[PDB]
């Protein structure tokens, strides 16, 4: 259909999704494709191919639910899978303070172009990763202006 419709409601889900999980504290890992494929960390995990909604991305990530533990990845314009493996980043630099999502998304940041958004389950605070680096702890307003930016062609 119509792409910029498509990814303005992209952003919309994931920064719903992401507010309603940092309220509860709801550890949450969303990696968004870009240019480089992520096909083979889709393949690692539960396909859904499944119709964007933040109501959907929500119950992905329920604790103790079959879907939670791992990865969203979106592809295009669906939801391609949950529970998927990303690398963990081995930098030194990381926090110690930060968990197994963070270091997931970091590392899937340092080999593509993929966008990730992290959600703590300790603080609620909701991260970023994109080419490497890690935007820790971002607004509401700072999501919104980052998202825009990369997702938005
Ligand atoms: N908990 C996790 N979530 C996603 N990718 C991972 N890779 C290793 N541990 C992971
Ligand atoms: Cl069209
Ligand atoms: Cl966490």
């Amino acid at each position: 259909s119509r792409i910029e419709r498509e990814q303005h409601h992209l952003i919309e889900s994931i920064e719903k999704s992401t507010q309603y999980m940092a309220k509860r504290r709801i550890g949450a890992l969303i990696s968004v494709a870009r240019d480089t494929g992520m096909d083979d960390y889709i393949e690692t995990g539960i396909p859904l191919n499944a119709k964007i909604s933040s109501q959907l991305l929500i119950n992905i990530f329920i604790p103790n639910t079959p879907l939670h533990d791992g990865a969203v990845i979106i592809k295009g314009n669906e939801i391609a899978s949950a529970a998927s493996y990303l690398p963990l980043s081995d930098s030194p630099f990381l926090s110690k303070e930060l968990g197994t999502r963070h270091r997931a998304a970091l590392g899937i940041s340092e080999v593509t172009d993929s966008i990730t958004i992290v959600v703590s389950e300790e603080t609620g605070g909701i991260s970023l990763t994109k080419g490497g680096e890690l935007f820790r702890d971002v607004s509401e307003e700072e999501l919104h202006k980052i998202l825009l930016k990369e997702l938005v062609t």
